[PDB]
């Protein structure tokens, strides 16, 4: 059997958050991350899924703040611990720069669907993580220089991450001078 | 965002995919499947619909299990395991054949598998996780004993943990 619980966010309006059912049992656990059948209606009509992306990272790292004005985003951790934080990069929106957590367990299995014009970005608090994510979007792959970046602790945002000292990738360090 | 695509040496029809892997000290990224990519390895029509994920401990032995209608792309993202695919065409002159692919996330690589083809794998690390896509046309079967003597396939251990299902097969 393959649900979803479809849930909005209370506060960042067209940010969903999607519950799969799982089984378990002594041998580990069986889920269903995504069904065309049922999650391709959380996007417009002719936008797909269309790449399907890994992120493995240790303890410490923190990716972000990414987004682009194109590209939707179905976020989780598959194994390990994150704090997934979704910017509203909206600037019609009335929570324009305000952000929400979500701590995603590969225990606790939770997928977040961020819209475009959004900030996405996570923190690593397990030994290693596996992030995965599905982005939809009509045309061609929204490139790295041509997304925005916005710094992990921009005081604007004033994102509560767990640590001061995250490890950053060069991108992500360059946001910040 | 690459993929080196080789079919297998030993069983016709199935394909390696090693995606291009970023990769420094922060860790590793990288794309494990786009449409304009790898839906040119499926006939016209067939789309890959859904994704699944299973978490297994060590020593846990999950398969081997086909249908007549789903291709399968199928890696590890986390651990270690014995990938083993099982030509089960009944048409193929390489029917009960087998191949194994030792697949670790540290070296991603996807396999991918036609319909009647029997899907298994072994977890050899402490824990793993399994991800898999699904293709097949319309609305979204069959099972060989993991140990079964026509196959004869080559396992690391002679006592992996089995589900109901996979016991079954074996009696």
């Amino acid at each position: 059997a393959i649900e979803f619980d479809i849930q909005e966010s209370k506060i960042l309006k067209g940010v969903y958050i999607i519950t799969p059912n799982k089984f378990r049992d002594l041998r580990g656990e069986i889920w269903t991350a995504f069904t065309d059948e049922y999650l391709s209606k959380l996007v417009p009509d002719g936008i797909k899924f269309k790449h399907d992306k890994f992120i493995n990272s240790h303890f410490n790292v923190l990716r972000g703040i990414h987004g682009d004005v194109k590209t939707y985003k179905l976020v989780t951790c598959v194994y390990g611990e994150v704090h997934q934080v979704v910017v509203d990069c909206r600037k019609d929106s009335p929570t324009y720069l305000k952000w929400e957590k979500f701590i995603i367990s590969y225990k606790n299995q939770q997928l977040i669907l961020l819209p475009p014009n959004m900030g996405n970005s996570h923190y690593v608090s397990s030994k290693e993580a596996v992030y995965y994510y599905k982005l939809a979007y009509e045309g061609e792959y929204m490139d790295a220089p041509d997304q925005f970046t916005y710094a992990w602790n921009d005081e604007r945002i004033g994102i509560d991450w767990p640590t001061n000292t995250p490890i950053l990738s060069d991108r992500d360090i360059l946001a910040t001078k």
